């Protein structure tokens, strides 16, 4: 990505979490590819191969677009430059953009690595927000539910197209839960 708008210590937290959300995707990626068939299906309501090969690839292009701080396909604000946030909201994307922005809430609202399964933190954050980018792997993610209950409710279909499944998907192959 190419960070862009950063001041102070959070820039060191947004390099942070992309070093982190890289890792955690190529991990969870692994596990899609070749881990465990009743986690995959946990978050992604199958356990088909095309299914899985999809989540994959798409973790995987992740996993590139937040190993670089000057590249890639999408620009990463590190704060909001438009006014964009709404409250509540950790960060955003406008897809026909490919760009990113961090709410300052991002920085004071969570920690940078959760310890709790299904808990929010910066890396599954900005993970969650490079599934929105189609620059990144297309289409781009949709906001369909948020946090654990809504999110693995969701149909199979809706799951491979819901942002916030990635990141609680990442979270569980990390923390092994
Ligand atoms: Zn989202």
């Amino acid at each position: 990505t190419e960070v862009t708008d950063c001041k102070g210590d959070a820039e060191s937290s947004l390099t942070t979490a992309l070093s982190n959300a890289a890792k955690l995707a190529n991990q969870a990626a692994e596990a899609a590819e070749s881990g465990d068939e009743s986690k995959f299906e946990e978050y992604f309501k199958t356990t088909d191969q095309q299914t899985r090969t999809t989540v994959a690839e798409r973790l995987r292009a992740v996993a590139k677009e937040a190993g670089s701080t000057s590249g890639g396909s999408t620009t990463y604000h590190c704060n909001d430059p438009y006014g964009y946030c709404e409250p509540n909201v950790l960060a955003y994307t406008l897809p026909s953009k490919n760009e990113i922005a961090n709410c300052d809430i991002y920085y004071s609202e969570l920690p940078p690595l959760a310890q709790k399964c299904h808990a929010q933190d910066q890396a599954t954050t900005t993970l969650h927000e490079f599934t929105h980018a189609p620059g990144v792997y297309q289409p781009g993610t949709e906001d369909l539910g948020y946090g654990y209950d809504a999110a693995t409710q969701l149909s199979a279909q809706d799951a491979l197209n819901n942002a916030d499944s990635y990141a609680l998907y990442a979270n569980a192959i990390e923390l092994k839960c």
